[PDB]
């Protein structure tokens, strides 16, 4: 923190543990697989604890669970408060968020609630979601256009969404396509891709597939 | 070729063979029946042959075959290259195009491929398409409006597409119609038509048919 970029004696850093997770993740996927419980909430301050008659001036307040979400299934009600995660007391919602957004889908964990002044322990598991990452710029270096990410297993890279006046598409690119190969080199994931990109082909041979067809796209 | 229209010593001419085809065609139909294989592609230069690991600095590269097209049926894959046509080596795609666009639907022919460094010979036949020719101007001389072409056998002339502020339609003309006769003279094809037009009727009696009906249109 600093007005006039200069150290006032207040610095911030991301806890190791958090990083470890985000780390060993990419280590094996070149990206982040965000797990969610499927809930909404907000910081439990003192005033709130009043209104909702509980003993806890800090914590995460459960606005509204989602249906068919880990939380749903787990059995959590709107109007509950979480006090701990894997034994670790919870300062506030903000943390809780960062804490779990940190973790990879399917990650198991245990929680301490407190609905109606009564403590609760429940288990759970992160599920899927609907996030965003890795663009046609973070890999093409210049070729704006559709977003891009992996697909199924090592089944190649899927074009998320081509814009309008975007150069990628001005190469014959269209959403839904599914790059399977390039330059006689199979592609199973963004890794094998940026890897071919590293060889820096002057001419770029895409082996994609719209619908049930098989085609190629080009570049320079 | 010439800046400031003047011969620099560079002239161009259309090969006999090509012309012969286009010729004997009209000779018997007053028009061109364009056959297509149903494929997309682009000039195979050296760079490409690199990227796609083949031996051939010139040729036609098979971008993406079409489904239910001669090529499809024939059994050709996107990423193949053609080296010859009816034994005739192929300089480049451009030629290949002109070469076949030249030929009439159903024309049989034999090709030499080279997928994965391995030579291929395949047979084929041009099919239909979706082209454009002969206008309501190329026959009416002045009467703009819908495009026009033959229909089925000698079953008369079909109005392709009437515009908006076009005089032909401002005669009662509408797309889909099917001129069958005129001036007590049957019409089976554009020939029999421009033939009546040659007699230059002061007044023009069209015997067309919208839907299941029978009507007449007029002119001066």
């Amino acid at each position: 923190l600093a007005p006039d970029g200069g150290n006032i004696g207040i610095g911030f850093a991301i806890p190791s543990n958090m990083v470890k997770n985000l780390t060993s993740q990419m280590v094996e996927y070149g990206q982040v697989k965000r797990g969610e419980l499927g809930i909404m909430g907000t910081e439990l301050n003192s005033e709130l604890a009043k209104a909702m008659k509980v003993d806890a001036q800090r914590g995460a307040f459960v606005s509204q669970v989602l249906p068919n979400s880990s939380a749903a299934k787990a059995g959590i009600k709107a109007g509950d408060v979480i006090t701990s995660l894997n034994g670790k007391p919870i300062s506030s919602f903000a943390a809780l968020r960062a804490q779990v957004g940190t973790m990879p889908v399917g990650s198991k964990l245990t929680l301490g609630l407190l609905r109606d002044g009564k403590q609760v322990n429940v288990n759970l598991e992160l599920q899927q979601s609907s996030q965003n990452q890795v663009d046609s710029s973070s890999i093409f270096n210049g070729i704006e256009g559709a977003e891009m990410s992996n697909k199924g297993k090592d089944q190649g890279v899927v074009v998320n969404n081509v814009k309008t006046g975007t150069p990628a598409a001005q190469i014959g690119l269209k959403k839904g396509d599914v790059i399977i190969g390039a330059n006689q080199q199979a592609v199973k994931n963004i890794a094998e891709l940026r890897k071919v990109l590293d060889s820096k082909p002057s001419v770029l041979a895409l082996n994609i597939q719209r619908g049930d067809s098989t085609i190629y796209l080009l570049m320079q």
